[PDB]
């Protein structure tokens, strides 16, 4: 086949190429590459240039998409756009391999398994550490973005949120369940540490079954958060630079650090070790990818090129357009 066409999936209309077939939702579809015979996953940018906080999003995913390249991380196989002219150009397409189902999904249907759990977090680490080397932050792994096939392969999804690590970033990131501390308690300032927080909760998530800190908002997940790894000392909430932090960890009681083996019931002395490493308060002290794989957890299974770059709401379509049509598959 050769063209584009449409289709009417859940709500939504899609016009992807005739060559991909048989579409399947799973917002994200399964397709069949007509060519081949291999199902493949398609990915619609939701209405992309309706601000510059999408554009900008748009291109940030794209753009590193088109630059990784790891065993853990998914991959373009193809990308387009069934709009012929920058002019008229609203939307575009990613395409990458299906992969099975994400973690989310998986821990729903069934339980995991001490050596299956461990190879899972495995691969988070090694995709992590490839991200993290070449400076980009993820900021939104959760179970949700991360894709594993029927031989329990991993690849981290969702770069929809992710960027180059630099010193001031945006807020407001990552999953409320799965969001670092220090995002609200240092609005703006947090590092790479962050993604390594979230696979803390992610990892922990696998062993119990249950969310580990499931608050009801961003100020009451620091709450959750506390009731475990125990409150900041009270000297340094009150120089606390953001307002709205400082008053809420103010009127919070003065909460005491558990001991991690207390929370995990059936989990392994080295798994509640590597946690209690990931989930410290203290992003500074808090593991890195590196370290995390290094540690006797993955006992039984133990260079890369930064990411570089350089607005108006058309400035943001015109450079996306610009790497849309510059990709070679
Ligand atoms: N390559 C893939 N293979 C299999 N499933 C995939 C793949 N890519 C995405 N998915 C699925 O699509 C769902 C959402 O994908 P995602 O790329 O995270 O888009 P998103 O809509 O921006 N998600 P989010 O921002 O977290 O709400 C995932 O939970 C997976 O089921
Ligand atoms: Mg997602
Ligand atoms: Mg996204």
């Amino acid at each position: 086949r050769s063209g584009f066409y449409r289709q009417e999936v859940t709500k939504t209309a899609w016009e992807v190429r005739a060559v991909y077939r048989d579409l399947q939702p799973v917002a994200v579809c399964s397709a069949v590459d007509g060519r081949t015979g291999a199902k493949v996953a398609i990915k619609k940018l939701y209405r992309p240039f309706q601000s510059e906080l999408f554009a900008k999003r748009a291109y940030r995913e794209l753009r590193l998409l088109k630059h990784m390249r790891h065993e853990n991380v998914i991959g373009l196989l193809d990308v387009f756009t069934p709009d012929e002219t920058l002019d008229d150009f609203t939307d575009f397409y990613l395409v990458m391999p299906f992969m099975g189902t994400d973690l989310g999904k998986l821990m729903k249907h069934e339980k995991l398994g001490e050596d299956r759990i461990q190879f899972l977090v495995y691969q988070m680490l090694k995709g992590l550490r490839y991200i993290h080397a070449a400076g980009i932050i993820h900021r939104d792994l959760k179970p949700g973005n991360l894709a594993v096939n029927e031989d329990c392969e991993l690849k981290i999804l969702d770069f929809g949120l992710a960027r180059q690590a630099d010193s001031e970033m945006t807020g407001y990131v990552v999953t409320r369940w799965y969001r670092a501390p220090e995002v609200i308690l240092n609005w703006m300032r947090y590092t790479q540490t962050v993604d390594i927080w979230s696979v803390g909760c992610i990892m922990a998530e696998m062993i119990t079954g249950k969310t580990l800190f499931k608050g009801s908002d961003h100020l009451d997940q620091l709450k959750e958060i506390m009731k475990v790894t125990g409150t900041p000392p009270a000297e340094f909430v009150q120089r606390l630079q953001s307002d709205e932090a400082k008053n809420y960890m103010k009127g919070l009681p003065e909460l005491e650090k558990k001991d991690f083996a207390s929370i995990l019931t059936n989990a392994s002395p080295l798994a509640v070790n590597l946690l209690e490493k990931m989930l410290v308060l203290d992003a500074e002290q808090r593991v890195t990818a590196g370290e995390a794989l290094a540690h006797p957890y993955f006992e039984s299974l133990h260079q890369v090129q930064k990411y570089d770059d350089s607005r108006t709401l058309d400035e943001w379509k015109r450079v996306t357009y610009k790497e849309v049509l510059s990709f070679k598959p």
